[PDB]
């Protein structure tokens, strides 16, 4: 493993993928329980036109087998050969399926990043700065990136919180500072595209990605281009929409 | 003859076409020079998917010759014959290209009421009170919706004074407010989409249009159901201002965004 990153057009570059050029890249999850669910959904997702893998662990039933993570994620990259992987255990406190002390969460980041099958992890930002900078160091010493994350699955905090959380992000080491907010209004969703320009604008010395979740917040998913986010999800509104929307703002 | 309205669904209907309800409805501008372009136009145009044909009658050669503007909408209308038909001359002031008096221009809307050849008129929120107000309720007497339109080419006013803006409109009678502005920063963009969702969930009741123009504004294009925004602006050859993309591109999008 080997990426590039640089603070001129404020790209990362994992495989031959470059985060903040162009069109926004569009991440896809797998979701399964089993080793089996996981090769299938691979499998299922391969013809899919969508740039980075996420592999959601939480979802994953033999997460705290270490050797079963270690063979899930052998398994994904033998499948998806051609696409950066990012390995994302969603804690429970932001979400997530299930419940890790911080030391398990920790030591689950470390193999991935030792194993050399993955390109990137996903850090969430209050799992505790002391954790997160070890962590952050770790991967780097192994040419693993960072996507340093925070969720919000109920609320849309101030525009000024969102910025610092995200400035915040940067100085703890983060590739690719990360936030995913939930709008009660309309006016929440253009909160999150405030917060968004104004990160860019101000502080960013690298790609960031924001979303505002839910149906209200579709727009945030397609307007990255213009307004400052580097990536967007979506599964197989749709990959295949997502791909056609993306390609007419990008014209 | 005969347009219909709603204050509670927020909604006019036009020959059929319910504007305020769904997925933004899309309108192509008609631009050409003379009688011959206008009808070859009117041509293409059926060629392509849109909702409301505007006349861009500016871009008419002969506009100060009452008989040459009647003839060129019954063109029209003889080729387009079901879908609304808005009369637009966009004056110079706002951007238009060519100038009339505030008489003529009033005039000129009348002139088009009374033909019965056009579903709607666009009249300029700083024409004059009180002609727009004259000029607003001889149209309504003949079953004519108004579109009431304001622009701004250069700059983009803060949200709260693009608010009262779509107020004033619907105060003079308007049927649907409609305003334009231009960004200069991406901030500005979102200044525009904050001015829709304040109208629309607070103060109208009817349909709005916005937009912000330029690139840098498409999304405001695209977003309206959203948002708040019931109609947008799509090229099907030329666009009519900056910013419009093509109708085929508009619709792709409106339609994922509607479910």
């Amino acid at each position: 493993n080997l990426y590039f990153q640089s603070n001129a057009m404020k790209t990362v570059t994992v495989r031959d993928l470059v985060v903040g050029e162009g069109a926004p890249k569009i991440i896809v999850s797998l979701m399964g329980k089993t080793i089996t669910d996981v090769k299938s959904e691979a499998l299922a997702y391969r013809e899919a036109d969508f740039d980075i893998l996420e592999w959601r662990v939480d979802h994953f039933a033999n997460v705290t087998t270490a050797e079963s993570v270690l063979e899930a994620a052998g398994a994904i990259r033998e499948i998806i050969t051609d696409k950066p992987l990012l390995f994302t255990f969603r804690s429970a406190k932001e979400g997530g399926e299930q419940a890790l002390t911080t030391g398990q969460y920790i030591d689950l980041n470390r193999a991935a990043v030792d194993s050399g099958l993955v390109d990137m992890i996903d850090l969430e930002l209050f799992t505790g700065d002391d954790e997160v900078k070890a962590t952050v160091g770790y991967a780097h010493q192994h040419n693993v990136a960072v996507i340093m994350s925070n969720h919000d699955f109920h609320k849309t905090p101030a525009a000024e919180e969102i910025v610092q959380r995200l400035r915040k992000m940067q100085e703890l080491g983060a590739d690719i500072p990360k936030i995913a907010v939930m709008p009660q209004t309309k006016a929440d969703v253009l909160t999150l595209l405030t917060a968004t320009v104004e990160m860019q604008e101000r502080y960013a010395d690298r790609p960031i990605i924001t979303m505002s979740m839910s149906k209200t917040g579709v727009i945030s998913r397609l307007a990255g281009e213009v307004f400052g986010s580097a990536a967007t999800f979506g599964a197989v509104i749709s990959v295949a929409d997502l791909r056609t929307v993306l390609t007419i703002l990008h014209q």
